[PDB]
């Protein structure tokens, strides 16, 4: 007897169902309704003629075609919400509540656990809970010791108690219904506002957050000794895996590598190297999940590896690593961790231990450490779906609590697994709530500096615009964080249930034009590697040989990769330019369009946004392939590993020199590689190996987890074994070395980071486009006040204009700009002292403004105002 969920309770009055042309409600308190009998209460439901209200459609709008049907005043909706329901016509079927739980019980009052100076206080919102208790336990393991009822005011349970119960660990036993099982269970849960957990989240540790102990010394003064940032323009991105970062960094002694602590290691090979990253120019690195996930272990006895020394040895093309690490792949210390269970407590596994208050503690040195060392910190955040519902499950907290409301349903009541597996609901008051306070639980417990939204596209757009001036509006002295240097920006994919807006307006990537929210553009990124992560691997682009280096792979007659490739060049000049929609460009037709006229492969805009900052520019990052294994794949196997680190720093300088804002994928610098891994999320510390000591990118280290890639094994197979692929130290280091030279170049004038549309509409101009364009080739000019009486304001005290020719043809080139003819261009004095002998032949002539560049190399030029 489970009967599924097609009619929804919107309104403590009003219930809609999309029936046809005598209707009842049943309740039963102890679930025992059968095919309608055993019910305990039976009440008939009056017809609506006016419809559904406007606040229910706008709220709801994939149902503002069902019938409307009302409640009588004499029902007693707080009490029926707690027993089973379902309806029939004369067909049955259950109700989906979100919508009266929030008319009828939306709270902003404290929730979790609240401390005074004499007593300490619990509060949970269950609305459909017929009872909740709190049991207590004296240590992480012990016994219970006592157990305590809570009364409930609105759909909210509390109760107080001396301030003894500090330090005591705690869980929920909850009194519900839940739909999945038809019954009325008795649950044990966490804190939905748990600030600290016993190993593996099992218990919640009632622990005062604000507690003097939990602060590294120093800590109240990190809002002065914080990195500078005068605009969000100056913001440079480099995303990075807290685990990849020190377990294989032998400078940092074995038992503190992996988690928070080794960030505490200042002279480390690892945080030399952010340190190098960050006196270049780098301001922000973005961590990957670090909150509390499914999928690793916290406790580290349980923890199994791999043989390192023998896998070493196996061939470069075999699949036997992949096989071993998949063999204990669930039970090993690695994931990406994107598998959220609570979000605002620290990941025990990264803890030095699980109990106690080490994970908070030790977090707030990372973040602490990062800042010391001119890098602010930002999270990435998913608040998109959950690991784990249902009763049964340590895993599953939130949807134990109040069954089918904080994760989203289809029309049948059954849950939505479009983000991955229990799709989110952010679109329910509480919901919303609960994104908004861990957000703000981050910002100023941890003083954390940005966040990363994982598909921003399937949180509401309120919730985001909320969440933004709730972070901005923090106060250094009413909160200890400046929350105006606070920086959002996400992946605002527009997919599955919420595309086309049918749960409301989302954070897809056309929502949030305008909002000051930075979000990935997937359309430079497609347009320099070539093709997509759907499409075939071969696909060639414009940094990849699309046209001028054919690798093979039938992709059209000369014309067809010679105009595909112009094509390219047009949405990556479009995106260097801020990917603004309303900036003008000479397209490869020779007509002028804005970016919102140039449209995607699909049909859409290719400029979307109406600020630089609102831009996302990148060319790699954790998922997919890496950069250095995306173009071993893509361009003509014949090619050098010498040929292909240049191409490499083409790409990440494509990114260091856009308008907008620079995001670099851990490793980029470095020629990292996962042995052609496109999915590594589960795939250990041997194919995500991050090498400080540089001595090895990790390329030929076996065939990647077949999972997820044996169907390009043969592609992969032969590249791997080919010793001629495999860079040495030398290629790693010059890798790196120009890689800081280029930001040094980004951060030398202000002309790369325009703040404004207007700006970059006024100053910003390409000089290699038309029909007749030389292929290959990208000229970006950027112009500041010049002469006496200039329209602009004087922005560089150095330079008067800058100009940046990419150049991804093999062969050296000379580009004619009569526009800049007779200037006193200079190459830029950082490639002038450059370590690469190439870079150094540019030159410029100025009789005829000719532009001298070397093949694949980026030439930055000047003119002096001295
Ligand atoms: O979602 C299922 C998908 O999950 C995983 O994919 C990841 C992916 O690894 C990430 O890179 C990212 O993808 C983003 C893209 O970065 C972004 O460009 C955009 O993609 C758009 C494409 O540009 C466009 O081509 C089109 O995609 C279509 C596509 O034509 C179809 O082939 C079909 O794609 C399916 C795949 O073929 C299939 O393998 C599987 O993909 C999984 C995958 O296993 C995993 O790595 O399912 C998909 C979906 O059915 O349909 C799509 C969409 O109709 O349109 C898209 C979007 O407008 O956005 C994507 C995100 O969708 O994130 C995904 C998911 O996290
Ligand atoms: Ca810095
Ligand atoms: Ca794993």
């Amino acid at each position: 007897f489970m009967p599924d969920a097609r009619a929804y309770w919107v309104t403590s009055d009003l219930i809609a169902w999309n029936v046809g042309e005598s209707v009842c409600l049943y309740a039963s308190r102890a679930a025992a309704m059968s095919l309608i009998q055993g019910y305990d209460s039976k009440v008939e439901l009056q017809p609506e003629s006016a419809g559904l209200p406007e606040t229910v459609t706008q709220k709801f709008p994939f149902i503002s075609s069902y019938r409307a049907f009302r409640v009588p005043s004499s029902v007693d909706v707080a009490s029926l919400v707690k027993c089973q329901l379902v309806v029939a016509s004369f067909d049955v079927t259950g109700l989906q509540l979100p919508g009266v739980l929030d008319d009828m019980f939306a709270y902003t009052g404290p929730l979790g656990a609240v401390f005074s100076e004499d007593s300490v206080s619990l509060h949970l919102w269950a609305p459909t809970a017929q009872g909740v208790s709190v049991c207590f336990f004296d240590g992480p393991a012990g016994p219970a010791l006592e157990t305590v009822q809570l009364k409930e005011s609105n759909g909210v349970w509390s109760v107080t108690g001396p301030r003894e119960w500090e330090n005591r660990y705690y869980l929920y036993e909850v009194d519900v219904y839940h739909p999945t099982k038809a019954q009325v269970l008795k649950c044990l849960a966490g804190d939905p506002y748990a600030r600290s957990l016993s190993a593996n989240g099992a218990r919640t540790w009632l622990v005062d957050i604000n507690n003097e102990t939990l602060k590294p010394a120093s800590w109240d003064e990190l809002a002065d000794e914080k990195p500078k940032l005068d605009s969000f323009s100056d913001i440079t991105i480099y995303e990075l895996h807290i685990r990849d970062f020190s377990a294989h960094d032998g400078t940092v002694d074995s038992d503190s590598r992996g988690g928070f602590r080794a960030f505490a290691y200042q002279a480390s090979a690892g945080m030399e190297h952010l340190r190098k990253l960050s006196d270049a120019g780098l301001t922000h690195v973005h961590l990957l999940p670090s909150f509390h996930f499914a999928g690793v272990d916290d406790i580290k006895s349980n923890w199994k590896f791999v043989d390192e020394c023998e896998l070493a040895t196996f061939p470069p093309g075999s699949d036997m690593q992949q096989a071993a690490v998949v063999a204990i792949q669930e039970e090993d210390p690695y994931n990406w961790g994107y598998n959220p269970v609570l979000w605002g407590v620290p990941k025990g596994s990264y803890a030095s231990d699980p109990d106690g208050p080490s994970r908070i503690i030790e977090y707030r040195q990372m973040v602490q450490a990062l800042n010391r060392i001119g890098l602010r910190v930002v999270m990435d955040v998913v608040y998109n779906h959950l690991d784990s519902s249902g009763p049964c499950g340590i895993s599953s907290v939130l949807d134990k609590i109040v069954p089918g409301y904080y994760v989203r349903r289809d029309t049948n009541g059954q849950i939505e697994n479009s983000a991955a597996m229990n799709n989110t609901a952010s679109e329910h008051f509480m919901v919303d709530r609960l994104i908004v306070d861990d957000l703000l639980n981050w910002a100023v417990n941890y003083k954390v500096d940005g966040f990363r939204f994982d598909l921003m596209g399937h949180i509401m757009k309120r919730t985001m615009m909320r969440a933004k001036s709730a972070l901005q509006s923090l106060t250094t002295d009413a909160h200890g964080v400046d929350g105006s240097k606070i920086y959002l920006y996400g992946e605002g994919w527009d997919f599955a249930e919420v595309a086309r807006n049918q749960r409301g307006i989302n954070g897809s990537q056309l929502n949030m034009s305008g909002t000051g929210i930075g979000s990935f553009n997937d359309r430079i990124r497609d347009a320099i590697n070539g093709g997509n992560p759907f499409g075939n691997p071969l696909q060639q682009g414009f940094n990849t040989g699309l046209f001028l280096e054919p690798n093979g792979f039938y992709q059209g007659n000369e014309a067809d990769t010679r105009r595909s490739l112009a094509t390219y060049a047009d949405q990556i000049q479009i995106g260097l330019a801020g990917n603004l929609r309303d900036y003008v460009l000479i397209s490869h037709t020779g007509e002028a369009k804005k970016g919102s006229e140039i449209h995607t492969f699909d049909g859409l805009p290719v400029g979307y946004t109406a600020s630089p900052i609102e831009t996302i520019n990148y060319v790699s990052a954790h998922d997919n392939e890496t950069l250095f294994d995306v173009i071993s794949v893509k361009t003509p196997m014949i090619l050098s590993v010498d040929e292909r680190c240049r191409i490499n720093h083409l790409a990440s300088s494509m990114m260091a020199l856009s308008q907008g804002i620079p995001f670099f994928h851990a490793g980029d610098e470095i020629l990292r590689s996962k042995s052609i891994d496109r999915d590594s999320y589960n795939s250990g510390d041997w194919f995500n190996k991050l090498d400080f000591t540089y001595e090895t990118n990790n390329w030929g280290v076996g065939l990647p987890p077949s999972e997820k890639n044996e169907d390009n094994w043969p592609l992969m197979k032969p590249r791997l074994e080919n010793p001629s692929f495999k860079p040495a130290k030398g290629h790693i280091l010059a890798a790196l070395d120009s890689f800081v030279d280029i930001l040094k170049i980004r951060y030398s004038s202000p002309l790369f980071r325009l703040s404004t549309a207007n700006d970059i509409k006024q100053r910003v101009r390409f000089h290699n486009t038309g029909p007749s364009l030389v292929p290959g080739v990208i000229v970006m000019g950027i112009e500041d006040a010049r002469g006496e009486s200039p329209e602009m304001a004087q922005l560089d005290t150095n330079f008067s204009y800058v100009v940046t020719v990419f150049n991804v043809c093999p062969h050296e080139v000379s580009m004619d700009i009569p526009a800049l003819a007779s200037m006193g261009f200079e190459l830029h004095p950082v490639q002038v002292n450059s370590s690469d002998t190439l870079v150094r032949k540019s030159a410029y002539e100025a009789a005829t403004g000719r532009f001298t560049v070397p093949g694949r190399t980026v030439s930055v030029f000047v003119e002096p105002r001295c």
